[PDB]
């Protein structure tokens, strides 16, 4: 019962509960019905503290969804620079891909965060990955109108 209580926990930003819910043994790679952990959760709703709560805690750092979605895919996707930091540092894969092959990178690229792609491009994220339609994060940027953002990844095609 107390994975469930975890996940709320975690997606609702109580940093205690969530320190209190590990203490009593909760299992920290709980995942919800969507096969999200409270990593992910925390990660895609901008909570910095639970995520090295969860970090310190063993959480699965590279942990997949259902869809082969990873905590660093939702923080670049949602535009949480320090957790895509704190989880590059925690050994997540900058260049995982979800079931439709997309990476970090092309999620940065989509949602227009030039920060982030920054961040991910110094610490090794693939230019050249293609999703399942071919595309790489310097096309997403195009079909996604992020033209500033489009400029940066042009010099490296």
């Amino acid at each position: 019962d107390l994975g469930k209580k975890l996940l709320e926990a975690a997606r609702a930003g109580q940093d205690d509960e969530v320190r209190i819910l590990m203490a009593n043994g909760a299992d920290v790679n709980a995942t919800d019905n969507d096969g999200y952990t409270p990593l992910h959760l925390a990660a895609s709703n901008g909570h910095l503290e639970i995520v090295e709560v969860l970090l310190k805690n063993g959480a699965d750092v590279n942990a997949s969804s259902l869809t082969g979605i990873t905590p660093l895919h939702l923080a670049a996707a949602t535009g949480h620079l320090e957790i895509v930091e704190v989880l590059l540092k925690h050994g997540a894969d900058v260049n995982a891909y979800d079931n439709d092959g997309h990476t970090p990178l092309h999620l940065a690229a989509k949602y227009g965060h030039l920060e982030i792609v920054e961040v991910l491009l110094k610490h090794g994220a693939d230019v050249n990955a293609q999703d399942k339609f071919g595309k790489t994060a310097f096309d997403i940027s195009i079909d996604n109108g992020n033209e500033d953002l489009a400029e940066i990844l042009q010099k490296l095609n």
